[PDB]
């Protein structure tokens, strides 16, 4: 279950809207972003945390991190009022602009990749960037697009380069990213936004947000059957938020207020944490075994998960 161990106090002008835990070059840090201010973190002590370098953002508004595999000398952010306007890499002012137009869906891959989507149908762009190790922008290659809006990405677990995509009619495609070409698209009974997926032994498993849901596709004859649920406790209100996960485990923000963690193997709701105001957002650590819960007013929670 869950332990706090430490917390971070970052009371800004702004709203704090996303928080990441990467090893930057290589020692653990916490990014905090508020709309208008980013900020890198490093362990003061076993409970403190003092900050290390602030990056500014006038005009247009943070609306998240964008964590990437296998990068620790940058941090990337999204920044937008609704809708992603850019997507810059954050160094040690120094701020470079990766991307610029109607950006969709996002998200950081293995071996320094970000790949991203703009456009709706027969204009729709899928792209994947290619990070060289000083941070650069080295590389970037197209995919071929379902010509549907893509609503989020996952990187398939447990199969060999390929990339996941929802789309707004509901279905799920699947990339190869070494050669760019879509491998397969697949409706799912009419979720939505795909928080994780694995696969084996042929089968496809997607994590989709009963606050959780797990499907499980056969991408050979494309029929697939809701096969875990993952419900609130006896008497608990309510609805899931927002949410991550890692490994195995989910943890959501319902719009009660509290978070609520699953064991995604063990079917079970394993913790609920109620608010220390309310919850605003969740992150489990890319570093190690924490859980990071952040209030709007720029409070840091971090919880040890057992």
């Amino acid at each position: 279950n869950l332990q706090l161990v430490s917390e971070l106090k970052n009371p800004s002008g702004s709203c704090s809207v996303d928080v990441s835990a990467m090893f930057w070059e290589k020692e653990p840090c916490i990014i905090t972003a508020c709309e208008d201010v980013v900020s890198l973190w490093k362990a003061l002590d076993a409970w403190q945390w003092e900050k290390l370098y602030t990056w500014h953002f006038a005009e247009v508004p943070v609306l998240q991190i964008v964590p990437v595999p296998d990068v620790y000398n940058l941090v990337c952010v999204a920044l937008g009022n609704l809708e992603i306007r850019e997507i810059r890499a954050l160094f040690c002012e120094k701020q470079v602009l990766l991307k610029s137009g109607n950006i969709k869906a996002v998200l950081g891959l293995t071996k320094r990749r970000l790949v991203s989507s703009s456009g709706t149908l027969s204009d729709q762009q899928v792209e994947v960037m290619t990070f060289a190790e000083d941070g650069g922008g080295k590389e970037n290659q197209f995919l071929m697009p379902p010509e549907e809006t893509i609503l989020t990405f996952a990187e398939v677990q447990g199969m060999q380069e390929a990339l996941l995509g929802t789309t707004i009619m509901n279905n799920i495609v699947i990339w190869n990213l070494k050669t760019g070409q879509l491998l397969k698209k697949m409706h799912i009974d009419d979720a939505s936004v795909c928080h994780k997926a694995y696969s084996e032994m042929g089968l496809l498993f997607i994590v989709l947000s009963p606050v959780f849901q797990l499907i499980v596709i056969n991408p050979k004859t494309t029929l697939s059957v809701g096969v875990m649920l993952y419900c609130l406790p006896p008497g608990q209100a309510g609805r899931f938020l927002e949410g991550d996960v890692k490994d195995h485990c989910a943890a959501a923000i319902l719009t009660s207020g509290t978070i609520a963690i699953w064991d995604l193997l063990l079917g079970q709701c394993t913790a609920l944490l109620p608010p220390v105001q309310h919850w605003s957002f969740v992150k489990w650590s890319g570093t190690d075994s924490h859980l990071l819960a952040g209030q709007k007013d720029g409070n840091i929670f971090v919880y040890h998960y057992s």
